[PDB]
């Protein structure tokens, strides 16, 4: 649109710009297709919405979110259609796809021990970001973040508690959760704040150790609580340097003020990321 109006937004753009194509197939998205955009000949990811008129408010809290946001490490947002019907948000494509899919289909002498703690350090550094930003993630995990050419790893959020076609996120009050991600706090007095961020990344990074198994393998969603409450935590993964593992520690205590802050978990990794 032009500068010349009220509300100009240097975000908006013209749909005639972009070709769509069909769905991101990965774990799949819902309504996100691969598109492209003539222009600079970029694939792009394109999140739309159009008769799910429930969201269409929450659809919009979203593209505001993004544009108060720019970290290299944050799935970079390249423009929205937020005027016309077809409502559009356009992302940068992530040549790999999900890091949990990622990992798990890897190449394991490629995806090496330091490439691992490469990931972690990126993932840490976005959410430094963010908490010095005072902004919460609420749904930090590995499924959520995306992989891009040399293991460059980016946050992001797919709104997937609607997708779960799973045990991923059990049902809490017409609020999907991901139990096994999420902190005591946030599953007791439903209370979210950076430091529960701090909880999920501690599970991320078990994620990553164990290149994408599920978190408290075996064990039933309904006694994870109550194991945590007991001081029951995930055992050091195999590989899995000591290092790393008493972060995992620090990141679930059970207090969150003992928790560490993100700037402090970056330093830790950057430090470690020597040699
Ligand atoms: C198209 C799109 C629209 C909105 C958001 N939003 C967020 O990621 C987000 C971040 C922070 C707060 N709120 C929302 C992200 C995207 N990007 C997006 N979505 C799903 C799959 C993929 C994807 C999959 C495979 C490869 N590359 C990208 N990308």
């Amino acid at each position: 649109m032009d500068p010349s109006s009220p509300n100009y937004d240097k975000w908006e753009m013209e749909r005639t710009d972009i070709t769509m194509k069909h769905k991101l197939g990965g774990g799949q998205y819902g309504e996100v297709y691969e598109g492209v955009w003539k222009k600079y000949s970029l694939t792009v990811a394109v999140k739309t919405l159009k008769e799910d008129t429930m969201e269409v408010e929450e659809f919009l809290k979203e593209a505001a979110v993004m544009k108060e946001i720019k970290h290299p490490n944050l799935v970079q947002l390249l423009g929205v259609c937020t005027r016309e019907p077809p409502f559009y948000i356009i992302t940068e494509f992530m040549t790999y796809g999900n890091l949990l899919d990622y990992l798990r289909e890897c190449n394991r002498q490629e995806v090496s021990a330091v490439v691992l703690l490469y990931m972690a350090t990126q993932i840490s550094s976005a959410m430094e970001y963010l908490e010095k930003k005072n902004f919460i993630h609420r749904d930090l995990a590995a499924r959520n973040c995306l992989v891009g050419e040399n293991h460059l790893v980016k946050v992001a959020d797919f709104g997937l508690s609607r997708l779960m076609t799973g045990d991923t996120y059990t049902a809490h009050a017409g609020a999907k959760f991901p139990i096994k991600w999420t902190a005591p706090e946030s599953l007791a007095y439903n209370k979210f704040s950076i430091k529960s961020d701090v909880w999920a990344f501690g599970v991320l990074l078990w994620e990553i150790a164990t290149y994408g198994m599920s978190p408290y393998p075996g064990i039933d969603l309904s006694q994870v609580y109550e194991l945590l409450e007991k001081d029951y935590r995930m055992e050091r993964p195999e590989g899995c340097p000591e290092k790393v593992y008493e972060l995992m520690r620090a990141c679930w205590q059970w207090n969150p003020s003992d928790r560490p802050s993100f700037a402090e978990i970056h330093q830790a990794f950057e430090t470690m990321f020597q040699e």
